[PDB]
């Protein structure tokens, strides 16, 4: 399937990896000679090769992960490399393990986690989606950037009610709009060296754009890293409202634009660290030893005094369970704080 020249270039890439003793990416760990020989000759129907999976990790030897998926099929075709990487990164996600069915659960079990208004500045839930039938960034053509943006923009501009808002393409975006979106923290620009070496940012800014609702409690980035990054957010701690709005908005997009989902991996994403639910649920929280990392770890939460605290787990649990882990963690952090 892959040409002789792709294979030659892959041989050169593998030698570069093997030479690099200082490299400890998951790429380096799991791209064994055996796995490399098994996979080097394969090519997906959309035309992706092992080079389109591993090139960022070969160019940026200091990558943590060092692989991206160039299309949905890659997760199946290059599984001998991708599966042990996913399993390494998503701790506790075993080979016999599977993403559960999609389930956002009972929304009225979500609460305002800070009804006294003392700790939580704002609450955010983000997810991402790839659209069915399109390659991911490393392999998108310019026409495909444009078509996808048009399809997406259509749905977003159809939104009404609390979701009513405006789509801003990066293509022809004025200085005024740039400034305004920067002020909202809504602007993105071309990717860093990890994305660039993945060929994730070609034809910039074609097919890239930003949508937000009038209330500024809902934001979509089109073609930034994934086809879609979809975010709901507001001031205060009402996780119910934040997550309910996300579920609603994603359903509206999906009315016309179908997403790429795997039975085992859930929603397929450009970076394997985003698989499964794709969900990152967080609060910006004021919590004045560091028995902060004690509690946080017990409740599977990441802490990145004003903190940004989010769920660690994205794969091997439902959407509901992911947002619910953040809820439980935060309530327990607030209880720890008040002792």
């Amino acid at each position: 399937m892959a040409s002789a020249e792709v294979v030659s270039k892959l041989e050169a890439a593998f030698a570069k990896l093997q030479n690099a003793s200082d490299c400890h990416s998951l790429l380096k760990k799991y791209l064994t000679k055996e796995v490399f020989d098994q996979l080097k000759g394969k090519q997906t129907k959309m035309g992706a090769t092992l080079m389109d999976v591993i090139q960022s990790g070969v160019e940026n030897l200091d990558s943590g992960i060092g692989v991206y998926a160039p299309d949905a099929e890659s997760y199946t075709l290059f599984a001998a490399l991708l599966d042990p990487i996913i399993e390494d990164y998503h701790k506790g996600f075993k080979p016999s393990d599977k993403q559960p069915p999609k389930d956002s659960g009972d929304l009225n079990t979500f609460i305002d986690v800070d009804p006294d208004k003392k700790y939580v500045i704002s609450t955010r839930v983000r997810c991402g989606r790839s659209l069915e039938g399109y390659p991911f960034n490393p392999c998108l053509k310019k026409q495909q950037y444009e078509e996808m943006e048009s399809r997406v923009k259509g749905q977003l501009e159809s939104m009404s009610g609390e979701l009513r808002g405006k789509y801003y393409p990066l293509t022809g975006m004025t200085k005024e709009t740039q400034k305004q979106l920067i002020d909202d923290h809504f602007l993105f620009k071309e990717g860093d060296r990890f994305l660039q070496a993945a060929h994730a940012c070609k034809f910039w800014p074609t097919g890239r754009g930003i949508y937000h609702n009038d209330a500024k409690t809902f934001l979509v980035w089109v073609n930034e890293e994934d086809h879609l990054r979809i975010i709901s957010m507001q001031k205060g701690g009402n996780l119910k409202e934040v997550f309910g709005r996300l579920v609603t908005a994603v359903g509206v997009i999906e009315e016309k634009v179908k997403f790429s989902r795997d039975d085992r991996l859930g929603f397929l994403t450009f970076c394997p660290t985003n698989l499964g639910t794709t969900i990152r649920a967080s609060v910006h929280i004021k919590l004045p030893r560091k028995k902060l990392e004690e509690v946080a770890a017990k409740y599977n939460l990441q802490v990145r005094g004003v903190y940004d605290i989010s769920n660690k787990r994205r794969l091997g649990l439902s959407e509901y369970e992911a947002v619910k882990e953040m809820q439980d963690g935060i309530l327990e952090l607030i209880k720890a704080e008040e002792s």
